[PDB]
């Protein structure tokens, strides 16, 4: 199945957001990232994707279709707006083995706050 995500300058959580910022998927699903506002992209965060998953980085302003294979949690960011808290969490399969690790990892305070919220 496909899950559509919008990249926006402003949303329910404030400025520079992914909506939804919490994506539940299963191996084989696709996640479509739509740049509703210009200036955004999607990129996997180093050591914040499952072991065996390939790193990815879309072009600014392009519609990007991500196919998810490996189970686990993935924290993605918008390259330009990471420090402004523009992130999304993709959870593939049940009880992502690396979720606690991602929660604990070093990241910007704004990012951490949004993540905690998304997770809750
Ligand atoms: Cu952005």
């Amino acid at each position: 199945e496909n899950i559509e995500v919008h990249m926006l300058n402003k949303g329910a959580e404030g400025a520079m957001v992914f909506e939804p910022a919490y994506i539940k998927a299963n191996p084989g699903d696709t996640v479509t990232f739509i740049p509703v506002d210009k200036g955004h992209n999607v990129e996997s965060i180093k050591d914040m994707i499952p072991e065996g998953a390939e790193k990815f980085k879309s072009k600014i302003n392009e519609n990007y279709v991500l196919t998810v294979t490996q189970p686990g949690a993935y924290l993605v960011k918008c390259t330009p707006h990471y420090a402004m808290g523009m992130i999304a969490l993709i959870a593939v399969g049940d009880s992502p083995a690396n979720l606690d690790q991602i929660v604990s990892a070093k990241k910007p305070k704004i990012v951490q706050e949004r993540l905690e919220k998304v997770i809750a």
